[PDB]
């Protein structure tokens, strides 16, 4: 048993201005309790933005840092990220098992979680990532990873990834809306959908979030 | 014709405390004019550290951010990084051509450079990256990439990557010292070596740098 994030919907907050990011996040907080913060916001406004969001909104924070370095550097990135208050960090699987294990070790030390990114949602993912993705997922299973990221834009791939990681793993999925993925279809396989632009570029982000949730009401 | 970095030696400044990072960098500045700053330092001390180093030391700065996202996010990361004053940014090739092109476009807009990371130096690189690395390098060539990163720990791989990118491309190489790579052998194929721990953890970082340079004097 694992509790769903609110409405199975995670906000990808990739606005690069603190005031805009705070405005939109506050506007959709009644619908979303889990926010993904990545480098567009962090490199513009600083790591302190993580604790600020956590305090102001009382939301979960996933640091989407696509950690993709050697083990020693990965350990340092993870430590800094958890010190900043992130609940979880997203790590690339493609650099291999030692790089992932380094992140898992720090997460264990600090009482936090790692999400393993398997296949990516964009067209370029077909070149190198897709062919390795099943094996990346199996590596995750072998390492004891319980949380995964896979692509809304390829539900047949998402289904295959779900098959590899099992029903007990937690799977979140970006590529919904702007990149062409469908909320309902994605939630056949993923526990939660990640949505950025379709919400944060909307004239009314709250209405956009509400509309997405309405379209998946029967899956909640 | 391209000018070598001073002594063909790039410092990987992965200390996480500003005072320590400034001390070590200042101590070795007579030997090294090009510094690689990554997320260990940036996530601990902020993006302002890039401009501070540039001003205080008058050195080149390579932002080692292993950029590894979708095109839209990559563009944002690159813009923030060049705004912060970085001369170049390191981008992963594994996510594919569109993701790389997004970084190249921003570099072109802002008069900066992209380095393409092909094969990595750590053991886990053997699992997925190594098998794709030749094709990643060829993709770089096709995209007009002129600057590359490849592994000191596998000189036979470094040689192959040099063959693919040609003599006119600029190639820098980490994994020297701590990870087992040899300065002189690496410089048979790479234009410059990247060195972190062997310098920054030394009792006397200046002496460590001087020693490395002494060992490769005939290649300068
Ligand atoms: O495969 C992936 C993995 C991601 O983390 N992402 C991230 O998920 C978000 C997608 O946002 P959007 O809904 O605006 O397309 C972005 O933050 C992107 O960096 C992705 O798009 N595809
Ligand atoms: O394949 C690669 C690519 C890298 O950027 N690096 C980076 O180069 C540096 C190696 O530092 P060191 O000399 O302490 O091993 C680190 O900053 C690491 O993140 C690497 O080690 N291997």
């Amino acid at each position: 048993d694992v509790m769903d994030v609110m409405n199975r919907l995670i906000l990808a907050m990739d606005l690069m201005n603190r005031d805009d990011a705070l405005r939109v996040t506050g506007e959709v907080r009644e619908y979303i309790d889990t926010v993904k913060i990545g480098y567009p916001l962090v490199l513009s406004e600083g790591m302190d933005i993580i604790a600020e969001f956590r305090k102001r909104f009382g939301c979960r924070i996933i640091a989407d840092f696509k950690v993709a370095d050697i083990p020693e550097t990965n350990e340092k990135i993870c430590r800094a990220t958890f010190k900043a208050g992130a609940d979880a960090i997203i790590v690339h699987g493609f650099p291999g098992a030692d790089s992932v294990r380094a992140c898992l070790n720090v997460a264990e030390e600090m009482g936090r979680e790692v999400f393993l990114l398997t296949e990516m949602s964009h067209p370029g993912a077909e070149m190198f990532i897709q062919g390795a993705a099943d094996e990346i997922a199996r590596m995750g299973v072998d390492l004891g990873v319980k949380n995964y990221v896979g692509p809304s834009s390829r539900p047949e791939r998402l289904s295959r990834l779900r098959e590899i990681i099992g029903q007990d793993s937690f799977l979140i999925s970006p590529g919904v809306g702007a990149q062409g993925g469908d909320p309902g279809e994605t939630l056949r396989f993923a526990d939660a959908i990640i949505v950025g632009r379709s919400i944060y570029l909307a004239d009314n982000p709250a209405a956009a979030a509400a509309g997405i949730i309405e379209s998946i009401k029967d899956l909640l």
